[PDB]
RNA sequence: CAAGGUGCGGUGCUAACAUCCCUAGCACCC
């Protein structure tokens, strides 16, 4: 049983991703913000490509937990933090598994890669 | 029934003992 929770920050100017492993930073990333709704919000954790919309000069952070097993991988999104009595705004498990951490953290990546490509780094 | 978060620069002392992770107070150093 293998799990990471990637942190995602929401403002005009900025999306900043925080990957952790047992709670512990491990990779991070911020690309360029631009203006989305709650739902845009969602389809970027999901690693979709949503409408851009208006600024909304909000801050917000969303909560991905991904886990796996030799049998399944469970995909879960919250608004804000993970919390016991909480809804996801949306969850998946699906049938494959991953036996070494290294390919379920290379799975895990898979999400946002093209994210990854827009990031910003020092020169 | 919605309702924790500066997710963290070191060190020392005292007190306390959140099912990813994260105890509090004071002080010194950076």
């Amino acid at each position: 049983l293998y799990r990471i929770d990637l942190f995602i920050t929401f403002t005009d100017e900025l999306i900043t991703f925080d990957y952790k492993v047992h709670g512990r930073p491990v990779l991070t990333f911020r690309i360029p913000g631009f203006g989305l709704t709650p739902a845009g919000r969602m389809l970027v954790c999901m690693g979709e490509k949503p409408a851009h919309s208006p600024f909304t000069s909000s801050k917000s952070l969303y909560h991905v937990i991904f886990t796996s097993t030799c049998n399944s991988f469970s995909f879960t999104i919250y608004k804000g933090r993970y919390r016991s009595w909480k809804k996801p705004i949306h969850d998946e498990l699906v049938d494959r598994g991953y036996t070494t951490f290294r390919e379920f953290f290379k799975a895990v990546r898979g999400y946002h890669a093209d994210y990854y490509k827009q990031r910003l780094i020092h020169d």
